[PDB]
């Protein structure tokens, strides 16, 4: 990792930029939550920018990150570079309305590649969040989350996951 | 871990914030106890904030941390992000009255997933602590600690683990 | 890695030089994207220089890097040292017209050494990008991408991958 | 493995019974093909019985086994015990008409959990085989092979994979 | 491996059947050569049957097996089940004229997935053998051995690798 | 380990605090002895504070630490947090009279979970040290050192291991 | 290894056939020497046949095998299948005059791919053996033993390693 | 590695000295190329010194380093310490005329201890480079590249690899 | 290891203190020799203090350390904490007369838990050193070095290894 | 290991032949001793033949085997094939006078490549055995056992290790 | 292990011979005890022969074997070949009076290379057994079991461990 | 490694001291050569001191170091501490005349514990260097380099390896 004593990621964070790359798990979630809290303490009015390039991850960590993004008062812009699959698509769709962007050669997946009841409760939570942020019906979300396929930025724009491309 | 020579966790600790993430064991307990002691030596009147995202851990380490939190004179606020299960739920319920908070998509579990007598003594200790801090009866605690299930923040509010959500 | 507290790569980055060496995967793609973004934030008018010595990599990471290079407003010069094979040949051909260079003893390969449909979509994307940047027909690209062989800088000049050697 | 110098599987093979259990790969395919050839050499008029309990496998091995079953002149009965998923469902549906059976608590899956073109040719081969043996249209097969779900013996009976249950 | 004290492969060898499955290397070549020598010593007039299901292997072992098949006086029939790629396609094409067979769902590949001169001499040897047994020209063989693709039994019939399907 | 260039443990050592956590072995003993020597060289009149959370360790290392504690002229206070078992209980009982403290939920164990004569000699040494510092008789010590059980701070107060709780 | 209770190699040994395949080391040398001794004890007048397919090995084991071959009174025929390199070429050339054979697609190499003096003595021993059995001069042998290349059966016929091909 | 915050290698690089020690592969080639580029950017008129102690490496990395050395405008002196074998001998011979030096006890070897055609093209490239820089004929180079032996500095002086010793 | 940028061991070395802990081998010997040389270069009149807690080690390293201690002109004090066994007892006894100290609970062992003659020469060297520094006869040393037992500081004082305790 | 239900080694043992190949350690010694005891129980008048191809081993195992050979009443012939080094040379020289043989290309070494006194006693035992069986003086044996070199059968004949070659 | 379907050890056991070779642990003890029980059930009047070549082992297993030997009614002869150290010397001395033999080049050791009290009880048990079977005094046994040295058969004869040599 | 930001080795290098400890291989040789070059560039008139404690190493690295020491113009003093064996004895003897020292308890060994000709040429090189620097005859060097033994400083003084002790 090249340096600028700052690293490249710390130099980027000086510009209020959080990078969510690679699989999402508990350590990544903790680091992202800490970065968001630090950025909010620096200022609660300035926008934040998130760049997503992720193959997916765990449901609990993604839900924690989503809750933290919805808690703070700053506007948040989300940009898809490369991949946004499974949990990354939730974060991409959870940005501020009018501030969700993608690059022309990006793929978006909302299909998902403890006991038997907690998994059902978490899945229903995901359905409700997706329906709230996409403005679809619940049945449409359950039907779409079952097919194993990717989407282009124009398809995701028609669905309701993105605003511009 | 991005830096700010401070790291992100040290930058947070400058704001009097202790982070309890991941499984709780002896090393984590020692680090948390040292951080709490240093924070108290800095000042014995200012509040402290703890953020919990934990799947559980060992009983001895959790009891040590609970004793240290009850020893110092500072008020302590507890915030649940993500998960609070097994030993993390004890720490969540052990905060100062009126200062126990949770996020809307959080799951709370009080069920627990040497010789034969020390284990029973530690379990009775846990029952007594839970009954003291939750204001339930002992029989209710023993019955609830046997079912394998999670709780929503509203259920934990009705039980007595939280104050607000 | 010799130092100059700067390293040799950081000293080179001070001169606006990005080095793409070794196989291309998600970590390399993330580092290169971050470096390009930081360089653009430093200035959006100054040229950038990229040096490629790569045996290939993953399609998604190469597409992400290609999209980032096409997004920023700076002119980009590409220089082949050693090898440019598979994904590295896309980056070599994607530079600014008139600013694509190679050394006399370099080998260039465009042959490539999830479900069954996403692979077809990514391959058609590659065909379209290659045809756009090389000025060949699509059939020529699909025919050439099937033979297992390397090319000299003069053959790559005749094809359309390079501008000078 | 209990013995009867014969083992239990050899004692079963004395009754003209071939067992296809566990994941299907090249070694399993070779053993099954050799057993079928030996059984045919013993007699080319007597029926054979196959018991399938398999989570899936490789396409090439399943196609080889299917071709061998279609080559020999003996009638073949197929019985599903437990699981028949991915490649096992092809073998289950490829039995002699009127001789395809399942147990009441069995799950059947036809969704599938080299270069880019050979995979597509093999997929089209699978579509044609499934449409021939199930009596569906090709579009129905491609639509059904995309959803990630299992089937009950009554659903598989309505589809055309089974004859009785 | 089920038994019949004979195994299934030894029971098959009682019927004058040699099985060439899996990758071809020195141990496999030695076993196949020993089996062919033993079969010839049993009788030098009776036919032999070979079944090929192989992804490829080493050139030296395949050349040794080819030489042994060409040495003995028995007629040899070759049957493709599943795969015949790289070195296995040489063995498939090297059978007795009029006795080279394949199954309808089989894939045949003749492309190939010490010092610098011995490799070239072995390649020229392969070109000469292929041209002799297929009745093509040398230039056609060199051109075809460069494209990375598989063939159907009808294409291999038109080329000259098979006699019937 | 969070920093304050000081670490948290070095920041604590600035306050004259030595932390004895985890199993006690030769490396831990050497570090603790060096810290005690450095603290004495800083001043030979100021008190020192030790915090013990230990499951036990080796007899030789504990004896070395005990000897170093008894050598220096500074008063030493011992505080039990969590666990004090086997060798940790020796260190807890070896503090200055009137300066041995414990937390309400702490467990204390004195039972212990080369040739045959050195082990017995070291055991007699332990018996003599315990009898000297606890004010029991030798027979009481050997009887209590045999039962496999833990003690509460009130039982340890009655025995003579602690002064306050 | 298929069986005939005899194995294929034991069935071959019934026909007075010794197989020298794979790298030659101490275990292989011991097995071959024991087989040759047993064959001589069975009869001291009947011929023996050896088939060589070997990439090379250790000098001491090859010298032991050569000495055992020269000791017994039986005629020995040597046949090259596949490869005869380094130590295998010594065994190939050490057969009875007029009884050294090779297959048309075989490669023969005589170049070789403790203290500093024993290695020189062993090399001079090899030079003397080669010159004796090939009828070349010592200088020719030392010159030829230095070039890194293989030979065809006609070249080895001209040199003196073989009698027929 | 002793320091002077500079290391010993960085302190040497301050004197315009590049050290090529150990086997040459892609990482070493990238580091050496970056160092040469940085040195040229510091000044394009001052000489550079390279010390070679290398057993060999990969052809592609050595060709990349050779091309970079021939590209820059600075004079380059090459010094052999210890070993210069295989790829290192190319770098030793590729220095500026009159500036190629060796130590009295050094050994130089030019013998060399993808598909079948690319290796031949790379070998012919090596032959042409060696003939250009040594002033031998191509046949002499091909003959000398086959013998497995080392050379003394006087022999390499007579050949044309060195200028002084 | 806690810091004071100095570490605890470097802070101790500022007070002219060398710590010999753990097994003694070549790396430990080299570090100790370098520290002693640096301390002598700082001053050749000031005393040095060594603290020994060691289970033993290799004879050659201990002899090297002993020779270095006897070479320099500074007085040296030796202090036993914990253990001094095998090679550590040599270092303990090799200090300046009147400056060899031990703690009350320390154990001292002089029994020791290439070709056949070098071991005997090294043993005779050890006997001579021990007899010189302890003032015993050689026969007493050889008799005592055979029994497998430890000693108390009073026994070691009577023997001649220590001066005070 | 080829079979004859007998193996090749058991078939050889039927002819009263013991094979000592590979390094000599405790397991090999136990097997050889058991074989010699069984052979003696079969008959105490018939000769036994031993074949040695060994690089050496442990002194205790070789001494045990030597003692067992000297105990039984049968004549023993020793034959060197390949190597007889270190412990194997003792066994070779310990055969019955007039019955010690070697092959022309064999190397013999008598140099040898607990506490410090037992090694001396075992070495003196070896010297005495060698002097007894070779008819040299002790000083000659100790001088010869120090040089690192091998011997030819003629040198070993002159020394006294062999009787014929 | 050569066979005679019997192995060499089973063939020896047919002659009433038990072999105790290698380290003695629980598995070896169980096998030896089972063999002794089987031999006694075959006949309770016939002698048994034991051959010892052992470096030592665990005290509990040796005591179990000693008890079993003392329980059965058969006479037992013990023969030392090679080594009898630690636990093996107990078994050697525990044979029937007048039936304890050794070979001339054998070494015998009686020095020995849970809680602290059980080890002492087991040691006192060993002292009593040794004094009973050797006819020494207890003090002599304790003194002799401390020196680290081996014994010759004549020394063991004088001590009382053997009867003849 | 204790620090003084300098380490102990860098602090020593400030005094013009190079430490050659442990086995000598290519990395150690490169570091030593770089240190010697840096020291010469600092000054070409001041003396340098080397301390050797080495068990040996590789011939090529030792020859490279020897050549570098003979190249520079500074006087060099060599001091033996501990061991100087194999390649380290060459470095010890290669110092400036009158400046070769050893400690009283040091052992010196000159015996030494690719193809077959390069090893012999390197050995002859070693013989010539040793004879030049020791003033012995070549035959004496070859005879002495064969015996496996060490030397005392007085023996090495008589030989010619040292000047004082």
């Amino acid at each position: 990792i090249p340096i600028v004593a700052y690293d490249i990621y710390s130099r980027l964070l000086r510009e209020r930029i959080v990078c969510v790359m690679g699989p999402i798990d508990d350590s990544v979630a903790s680091l992202v939550i800490a970065q968001l809290l630090f950025l909010q303490s620096e200022s609660n009015k300035k926008p934040i920018h998130m760049y997503i390039n992720s193959p997916g991850g765990v449901v609990t960590a993604g839900l924690a990150i989503y809750d933290t993004m919805q808690y703070i008062l700053n506007p948040i812009c989300t940009w898809c570079v490369g991949q946004a699959a499974s949990m990354g698509s939730l974060l991409l769709a959870a940005g501020t309305p009018g501030m969700r962007h993608s690059l022309p050669n990006s793929r978006i997946m909302i299909h998902q590649p403890i006991q038997a009841e907690e998994i059902m409760k978490l899945k229903k939570q995901l359905y409700n969040i997706y329906a709230k942020h996409t403005k679809q019906s619940l049945q449409v979300i359950e039907s779409a989350m079952e097919r194993d396929r990717y989407m282009s930025p124009m398809e995701a724009q028609e669905f309701g996951i993105l605003d511009k491309v």
